[PDB]
């Protein structure tokens, strides 16, 4: 059984913010967060985190989460509190991998004791590192000083062990095994806004890297962001400056445009996405065509070959095999069936105020443009809705409806 | 004090129609960074010497206080003294030099009457040489003119000086850097001072130079940014064109770019590729990606975009919801009122808890003059609605989808269009 | 007579694409797409392409190009592939030996290739590095080429060698077509290497020209989305430090993309992250906003465009202003002092002299003269579910907002048209068009709760 000891506890106060060190956001999520999702992917036993000032709200970022909080009111001084295997992580050192530390478990299990070091070319200001010491640069004689591996703080160490050295700090050998990181990186602290945004970019380009191995095309992979996970076919492409956050999947042959923005989204293969499109909890069907300046939301459901253009908001409403909606319109709250065009300046009418209502359109429908549709309305297969037109009775099936242009000649337009 | 500002560079390789003072960086041309480090140092006269294509020059700086001179770059200065206390003689291709190095090299200058700016460079080719003989500067020797063994001197010449109006008209009466063996020939101690960042005093020649000045420019904005405490996606994707004073725990995404005079409250979050000129943001804000705001003024959290455009006069009050492609022009939107979709709003005055439909537009132009719409509070105009302004729609009244409204909207009252829905069945489409 | 073959039947293993590897984009175009267009520059009488696996699709994608295809079945080596041209291979004139995977190659260095390799009957272009570990070295011996070593065959001496091999030749077709069949594949590989008509050509007493480029990328190839990827900012870098020499001016020339051409003049000003596709051109003074798109679109002289416009196959005039959000489709004319603002779509329409449209708009199909003013929420009803319709509107027209113009359809020179209107019968000249108020007032109305 083992269990994750994470220090939380520090202000940070070269970020200057009002929130915790370890609340600080790096690649979409706070730093804490993703130690702790490492803890739970080792299927870690116990998870306890250290907090300080500010406590209060990381307490409430995390309260679906079973770890078990300790105050702290040092870093040997912090960890003595849990006393009332193990791995000692840093909350403020985010990016660690599972397979690193499970890399350092194996190692320290047969000896119980393990740490991470790290060599660095400008060891300047780190401590310095069979491992026989670490002495930290501040009080490192000038001799030591020479030396290039440098101390990460990260420690595995028996939980029965643990109990026997923890108190007596007013010593392990008396009584260490090593392992470097895969990237160096991974063992990295922030402290400032500046740190924070070299590490992000640190991670970021890390992450186009491992598209590209696993074989996605970038315009400018230095343009690119991850914020979360995606799921990549083959011939995935994409266009500089996209941002990709939450879970998200690319089909195979999925051609991203320049400046898309996707969150929580599912492409199918084939789909060709123009510049300057926006998707939120949207699922994208097969050979579709959306934007430039499409903006999908929670719900937008387009099966295959639907085309979607410029100016379009759809906002939790499915559109049926191969229909179009190419103008500026706002779906929402919608049911569009198969080959139906919605015109430009279309609108359903899907809020009185209080609720929301449901507007039922078929196949082969023809909204012509600058309709107005006032749910709840439901318009049959074939039907065709005139231009301008305000519509609050159901359309029948393979009906015409639509809802007096007068001329004065010689007019004069106001000077 | 007086600045004296060298500006008659053709630029040549800037392959441009006009001087190269007037190209740009960071949203304003190279001669206006240094005038308006000119008047940071309450300069009493500012001069500056103009050449080819003055007249778009001084056209272009009309509104200032300035006396124009026209026209070696020792000879330029000469040609000043039928118009000069101290002067600093500054180039006006040389913008990004800071008013506290600037009044740095005052402080040591005015203890001798002649001072300069000097730095370090790994390579020093094609640069003057400050030849110094115990510590002292003796003179400085253009690389032209420099032996091989002073071709090994690392610290040159700037082209920064800070002289006496006195004993500048003894000697200007052909290169500027002879002023130095000039002033230790007369006995006084040329002191030197050397900038906080090698940028400050440098000089740009094509669209090359300039670009790398640009960079070097963005990098130390956002560096200093970072240090107040902003948070950047990417701090090479940013760019600074005017001033911003941020609070704390702002977050800036990437491609995100500021110009003029800007403001961003405590918790402000700027999405992708915003651009932002003379708009004040205040606290808790969310800025969703591709909103540009032009003259705004925004209150507490608001919820804007993605793609909202806000123009001048346009003016958010807290609570305010601004969704995608809608436009807001010299309106004001009062407190916790809804626009999130398609939508022109111009000339417009919005009340509290008002909603605004898709489609929505007020008709403010009929050809010749602009008219006011004026919505109360709790007022729902519904979808596709044409306000003829001037109209005005009294709190509480409940506008039809689809509606042209043209008379004044009663206070609670419902007006909506008469909307026959007529059917033809069996309708085949051509 | 002049003749290129290509080789491109590479499967591009570590690309993990469905497609061969010389499919792969770069700058919005395959790899192989570079390399014919360059031998198209250079005037070449034939084309022969080798290709292998997926040769289905090049084939496909090439359609229309006078190409010999010639299919390299089994992998067995470059100087295997070459072979098969024999079939189809010249008997006079000289032939250029390029990759489909080495795309950036400058016909301007190709042209040198061919002038120092016409005096000796065979060059090759060779590249200085700083490291040129796993590379095919160059030996000289007196300073004359003799043969290539493969890194993996040279020794410690031979691998500080910093001239290597790009594997472009320039060959006599006559000496090819001797050399070709008599290629030995009695190595380890079991490969028959293409650098063997080296050492036969010093065989046959024969000296070997040979030029470097003036850009290392020219001779570069690609294995894999990194490289690709590499090469791309290479390339792209290299464009923007052309056009700056020119004298266009780049906010940031690193977030800068060009796919295809542009021509410029003088005091052009990009913004960040602007894309440039097919061939483009940009008067004097036109200033690109961040974001830009521009597409096979003529940009005259003046002309301000706001950031987030994207523009294909548009023609647009000087002193307009465009955007910002402003998208222009194929057909889409502007001319002078034009203004298109905000969510604005233009497509297959002609705007007359100072005509604006500042808010979000459909305008499709169209035709629009001079001073007229378009209102936000105008729409060309230029589609009847069948056949697309023409809208014309005259000289100082003003369309009030919210209209929808059914198509086909003429509004008259000074005419108006009120707010809300649907237009299905032509307008007269001056006249005023508009819609029955059909308004009810209720009062104290409860909304839902």
């Amino acid at each position: 059984s083992t269990t994750v000891i994470i220090l939380a506890a520090g202000k940070g106060t070269r970020m200057r913010s009002q929130l915790p060190k370890v609340l600080q956001p790096l690649a979409g999520r706070p730093l804490l967060g993703h130690v702790i999702k490492t803890a739970k992917q080792l299927l870690a036993e116990n998870i306890i985190t250290i907090y300080g000032h500010g406590g209060d709200h990381v307490k409430k970022t995390f309260a679906q989460e079973n770890i078990q909080w300790v105050e702290q009111a040092g870093t040997g001084h912090a960890v003595q509190m849990t006393l009332p295997i193990s791995l000692i992580l840093y909350g403020d050192v985010p990016l660690v991998r599972q397979t690193t530390l499970e890399q350092l478990i194996e190692v320290s299990n047969k000896t119980g004791i393990g740490m991470i070091t790290l060599h660095v070319d400008n060891p300047t200001g780190y401590g310095r590192i069979k491992i026989q010491a670490i002495v930290e640069h501040k009080d490192a004689t000038e001799a030591q000083r020479q030396i290039q591996e440098i101390n990460t703080g990260i420690y595995c160490v028996s939980n029965a062990k643990l109990h026997e050295w923890l108190p007596k700090l007013s010593m392990a050998v008396a009584d260490i095994a090593s392992i470097q990181p895969e990237l160096a990186f991974e063992v990295e602290g922030v402290n400032d806004r500046l740190q924070l945004a070299a590490l992000e970019r640190e991670f970021q380009k890390q992450q186009a890297k491992e598209l590209m191995q696993q074989g996605v095309t970038f315009a400018d992979p230095a343009r690119f962001d991850l914020r979360g996970t995606v799921k990549v076919g083959h011939d995935v492409r994409i266009d500089v400056n996209v941002i990709i956050e939450g879970n998200c999947e690319l089909g195979d042959f999925v051609e991203i445009g320049a400046g898309c923005i996707l969150k929580n989204t599912t492409i199918a293969a084939g789909t060709k996405v123009q510049a300057y499109s926006v998707f939120d909890g949207a699922v994208v069907g097969e050979n579709t065509q959306i934007g430039p300046f499409a903006r999908l939301r929670p719900g937008a459901k387009l099966a295959n070959e639907v085309h979607i253009g410029n100016f379009v908001e759809v906002k939790n409403t499915t559109i049926g095999l191969g229909s179009k909606a190419n103008h500026f319109t706002y779906l929402g709250d919608a049911e569009i069936g198969a080959e139906s065009n919605i015109g430009a300046g279309t609108i359903t009418c899907n809020y009185d105020g209080a609720n929301k209502h449901k507007t039922t359109i078929g196949d082969a429908v023809f909204i012509g443009s600058n309709s107005s549709l006032v749910a709840p309305v439901t318009i049959g297969n074939g039907a065709t809705v005139g231009a301008g037109s305000v519509i609050t009775k159901d359309v029948a099936e393979q009906s015409l409806s639509f809802e007096q242009q007068i001329s004065k000649a010689n007019y004069q337009r106001p000077q």
